[PDB]
């Protein structure tokens, strides 16, 4: 997989002081609906690699950082610019669909 995993003990370094911008899947583990959207994800980590990372984070395992981003339902996704939750996506969506709410922030 072209997409990373994360923690709270990484989430630092691997998403958050990255200069390049960092979309973050919220899921859980036990939750198989929101296991829907990773495909999806994996095809855009691989085809927009130069514009952008996908992180993965089970909340399951990591609550608190699903908390103090504020992730009410699941799966959510996050884009990180510059340290920030910068957009917030929730309704799993099809590929061209979501590549379009990205674009407003990322190029290409
Ligand atoms: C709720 C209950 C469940 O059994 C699986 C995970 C969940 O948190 C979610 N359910 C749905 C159903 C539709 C879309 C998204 C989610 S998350």
């Amino acid at each position: 997989s072209a997409t990373i995993k994360v923690t709270d003990a990484s989430f630092a370094t691997d998403v958050l002081s990255s200069n390049k911008p960092v979309l973050v899947d919220f899921w859980a583990t036990w939750c198989g609906p929101s296991k829907m959207v990773a495909p999806v994800l994996e095809e855009i980590a691989t085809e927009r690699a130069t514009d952008l990372t996908v992180a993965k984070l089970d909340v399951d395992t990591n609550p608190e950082t699903a908390r103090n981003f504020q992730v009410v339902s699941i799966p959510t996704l996050i884009l990180f610019k510059d340290g920030q939750p910068v957009k917030r996506i929730v309704g799993a969506k099809g590929k061209a669909a979501l590549l379009r709410e990205l674009s407003d922030v990322v190029p290409n």
